[PDB]
């Protein structure tokens, strides 16, 4: 074990995009409290804030909506590629492959195009995900356009093939805002390391997706879903959690490496998951989640992080569990691409060295003398 | 000091580049690339039985699945060849997934055996209108690549120099692409993701492409006298000379001395009268004028050109070689891991009140 393992606390670069765990608002995007943005904005306002630098006025926002709405369809060649990705593929590999292939079809030929490419990814990723999913799981080639004006509603229209409820559109917008940006985590760092070699925007995103695929980084809301779905009463969940804690099982969705007393994103999504539970008539899943939440506080003094109540919220909107991390990609692409533009404008980055722990120099031995 | 490695040392006393203690110069002289890939992935040089078994294994992993061939056919002719390599690795991860780290060395072997066909199947389909057989009669990866690229049995000399090149580029400690592979590995992601990410970082012109830029320099000149005259002009303007110097090596890049001699042999075999002489004039002038040595990339440009390799496939060849080092680095990260999560210095605005849409 090396003292500098993981680069914990070592400055790898500079950012104006966000601050996590600082005094005042626990999470800000260009100085705005994420809880304010999630309550009062659509995700396009927040993507615009990250990528273009300021909250848009009504005419900037309308223009941006129109632009994204014209960028939702997939090229024919990309549809043909997604049809050949197996049904049992990891959905994050589908996202990774879609980004990789789109980079060959619509290349970033100059960094002048970088915001057009980021906007294209934000507009097309919901179709990359759902065109593959419904082709392989339902045997249907879907329309990649929809009548929904926002990314969040468009995703639900593609997934379910019907007009989403206004509550469901709202909570999708809330979720995409909540996950949009989180400073220098593993996938944002991967995107910036790639950006530092002056590689193209599709490479940076494809790299970031691969890092988010690892279970120490992505998939915590899927793990929370796999816990809460086990129980048919909140009292069964409590009794079983008490046994898991005695075994020192790690309970995903609880605690945080940076937040000290609460994750600002939790209070937001918890409230919206409660509204969804009431709308859809749920009598078990939200109550199960609350009981686990209460038991984790009483036994371990751990608060729920952003991943815990996202599990139930997505489930109430009909979203298959294996599409949760792909939804995170649709959101966090805004922060990732914004971090790439910062790296390109101010290309300063840490260059780590290694400590050699191998063998001393040794003479070469010929093949037959081995 | 991000991490620890046992794979290689660069610029230390004695042999300037070692792989698990072995001087890269002795490996490139005496081994085929598969012996060095085995050293990096399995930990020691293989014996005759082990090498024969490894070659038979890799020979049965060269073909591409039909779904992958169909995907490669949809990548445009004018695509960046590194995006073809990135896409091929990504798609192969959905067809033959790494479902447990127990499979890690098998997946690394599959990528080493399949990368040559991913590159050439795409290339020959889009540039020569042909769907090629992805198997060949060549026993080695280096020969197999040339057999697929040109559709003919390569000469013994060309097979040798391909093997030398794959060995020389196989591993180089920490750098942008190896680091990217390790950051990805640190989240416990799968092996295909770590290689896809590393390819993306190598695509950036501050990391990848130096041997292509060297090619674009040496191809300009019709004679060594002209090259010398123009180089002294560039040196007066303090132009950067592609293929010279190194951030670590002090007096010589050990890989340069090896590939220079193999380039010289290729130039003789193909009857070159200009490219090697031009390269040597630039080499000699750089030492006289600047006491700068050529690094690995400089004579690799002529060697690959004499083997009939299009310039835009040079970095893809580096991917076929450096996949050995990348995957070996991922195994080290997995065996002794902490998620890599650095800090940022915040330079943005102070916290501020939300402004509603109508007041913006
Ligand atoms: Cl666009």
């Amino acid at each position: 074990v090396l003292s500098g393992a993981g680069l914990r606390g070592q400055v790898a670069g500079q950012t104006a995009l966000s601050t996590v765990g600082q005094e005042g608002a626990g999470l800000t995007y260009r100085g705005y409290d994420v809880r304010d943005l999630a309550a009062a904005a659509i995700f396009e306002e927040v993507a615009y804030l990250l990528l273009y630098g300021e909250l848009p006025n009504k005419q900037q926002l309308d223009a941006y909506l129109k632009k994204l709405q014209g960028q939702r369809d997939l090229p024919q060649a990309l549809k043909e590629v997604l049809e050949r990705i197996p049904k049992d593929a990891h959905p994050m590999d589908v996202m990774r492959t879609g980004a990789s292939v789109l980079g060959t079809l619509e290349p970033e030929l100059s960094f002048d195009q970088q915001r057009d490419v980021a906007d294209r990814l934000l507009a097309a990723f919901p179709a990359i995900m759902t065109y593959w999913y419904r082709f392989t799981h339902e045997g249907q080639r879907i329309d990649c356009n929809s009548d929904e004006p926002t990314i969040g509603g468009h995703f639900l229209a593609l997934l379910h093939g019907k007009k989403p409820s206004e509550l469901h559109v709202k909570v999708m917008n809330v979720s995409l805002i909540l996950y949009a940006e989180h400073e220098f985590n593993a996938s944002t760092f991967t995107a910036r390391v790639c950006a530092s070699t002056l590689s193209d925007l599709y490479s940076c995103v494809t790299g970031a997706i691969g890092s988010l695929r690892g279970p120490l980084h992505g998939g915590a809301n899927e793990a929370a879903m796999e816990l809460i779905e086990r129980f048919s009463s909140p009292q069964e969940a409590t009794a079983e959690l008490l046994k898991m804690l005695e075994r020192k099982d790690k309970i995903m969705g609880f605690g945080h490496a940076i937040y000290k007393d609460s994750d600002p994103r939790n209070e937001v999504i918890k409230g919206w998951s409660k509204q969804l539970a009431d709308e859809v008539g749920d009598k078990v899943l939200f109550a199960v989640s609350e009981a686990i939440d209460k038991t984790m506080w009483e036994q371990k003094k751990l608060f729920p992080n952003a991943d815990f109540y996202h599990a139930s919220a997505y489930h109430f909107m009909g979203i298959p569990t294996k599409l949760f991390t792909p939804i995170f990609v649709c959101s966090r692409t805004s922060g990732w691409t914004a971090h790439v533009f910062e790296q390109r404008a101010n290309n300063r980055i840490i260059r780590p060295s290694a400590e050699y722990t191998g063998v001393e120099q040794r003479a070469f031995v010929p093949l037959e003398q081995r």
